[PDB]
């Protein structure tokens, strides 16, 4: 009756992912001026970026996949059509999938993000999933986010060429 989840490092990160998308929910549907919060500034940010965006799917930057990732992962855990969580409302239209995700609580993440099924997952890179989550100020996801596609280049890419 529901249940079934293992704590592996993955989980530990898509829990990240998973709690970055607890973020996409509420900077989507926040229209709360006296909130302030420090994961809903920087999703603010980071949101704004999905609808200002032009290379958005193309693959450039990296917001956008994660963010279509965040959506679609929390369009898994998601009943809304009319859903506040933009690339959600395109994951229902477009991104058509099974439901899951993860969820055995683990706090010891770690690099997995390249076994595991990356159908949904782009380039979240957990660092700006902690960094929303981190009651720090300047510790920007969207700083993060010139940073991971400058590290796109690096791993996966790393010893991939074969015969
Ligand atoms: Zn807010
Ligand atoms: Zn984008
Ligand atoms: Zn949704």
């Amino acid at each position: 009756s529901g249940g079934r989840a293992t704590q592996s490092p993955g989980d530990s990160r898509r829990l990240s992912i998973q709690r970055a998308i607890q973020s996409l929910v509420h900077a989507a549907q926040c229209r709360n001026a006296n909130c302030s919060l420090p994961s809903c500034q920087k999703m603010k940010r980071v949101v704004q970026h999905t609808k200002g965006c032009k290379r958005k799917t193309n693959g450039g930057c990296p917001i956008c996949k994660q963010l279509i990732a965040l959506a679609a992962y929390h369009a898994k855990h998601c009943q809304e059509n009319k859903c506040p969580v933009p690339f959600c409302l395109n994951i229902k239209q477009k991104g058509s999938g099974g439901s899951g995700g993860s969820g055995g609580s683990g706090g010891s993440g770690g690099s997995s993000q390249k076994v595991f099924v990356s159908k949904v997952e782009a380039v979240i890179h957990p660092q700006f999933l902690a960094d929303l989550l981190s009651p720090e100020k300047q510790r920007d996801p969207l700083a993060l986010i010139e940073e991971l596609e400058q590290e796109e280049g690096l791993t996966l890419a790393q010893l991939v060429q074969k015969r």
